[PDB]
DNA sequence: CTCATTGAGCAAATGAGCAAG
DNA sequence: CTTGCTCATTTGCTCAATGAG
């Protein structure tokens, strides 16, 4: 229901894709999150980077954020890792999350009949899970960049 | 009415029972409702949902005949849910494309008219809430004693 | 008058599909 | 293959008439 206006939409979206391109690369402390390290255990050593990746000090600050954000949901957590860190696409994400999906009571044109979701609502969740994840993020992040450009 | 998990349960053994139904795995001589009712299905079919085995399909077939052989037109509202697997929706508007003028006294000056949709709907909501609360009680008795 | 019933319709959810990039 | 759309169907829920008690 609750969405990011257009302008903090792109903004958290550009962080967001160089901070992902940075941890996919492995320059993310382990100790920094348990959940960005084991996903990032399923990771073939030798990787081509070809996206551009922020410096070490954004990199760090943004993992903080995201990681105190995220650490409670670990669903969303590990789309958010998906899309943004190894670059899968919303449409792929949708297509695993409706290959092993659980039969679950699906409503109105579903009848309230239990049967399992059909693609178009995996991509539907899918996309509400990432808006969600970004509308929270967002504003921890803009005070976290606030407080570091007062403090130092 | 049922409880939300008893109205479950019961709604989950009539799903499997229906996929059971609409693949013709029931004896003819269980229940002629049921047999008029598969006589008007397309014969080669597919059918990709979960049925039950054949003990537990007779028994709610039994069970189901013995309960709602008395109002054909709601036990074929029931199989056309569960069996069939049309929508309450789809039921009601079926049921106010053939409804023929009936004497409407609240909104409509007693005039003969045919039901709206709305009246079709509700009707077929109570039809299917009373056919599950008289069905779950045999059922329950049914898997008990069958033990 | 009070209120149950009918007629009418809407927002949200879901399934299926499509065209441009 | 991806993405952002359209279109149709189902459900539960309101709201206005309208007549019985
Ligand atoms: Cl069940």
């Amino acid at each position: 229901e609750l969405n990011l206006t257009k302008e903090q939409h792109e903004w958290l979206n550009g962080w967001l894709e160089l901070w992902g391109a940075w941890v996919y690369s492995g320059r993310l402390e382990k100790r920094m999150s348990s959940v960005i390290a084991k996903f990032m255990e399923s990771v073939e050593p030798g990787r081509v980077m070809t996206r551009p990746m922020c410096n070490d000090d954004d990199g760090m600050l943004i993992s903080q954020v995201v990681d105190s954000v995220m650490y409670i949901d670990k669903k969303a957590f590990g789309i958010l890792l998906s899309y943004y860190a190894h670059g899968s696409s919303k449409h792929a994400i949708a297509s695993y999350y409706h290959r092993v999906a659980r039969p679950r009571k699906m409503l109105c044109r579903g009848g309230g009949r239990i049967q399992k979701p059909s693609l178009a609502t995996c991509r539907r969740e899918v996309d509400e899970i990432l808006n969600a994840s970004l509308f929270m993020i967002y504003p921890v992040l803009d005070s976290a960049f606030k407080n570091r450009k007062r403090v130092e």
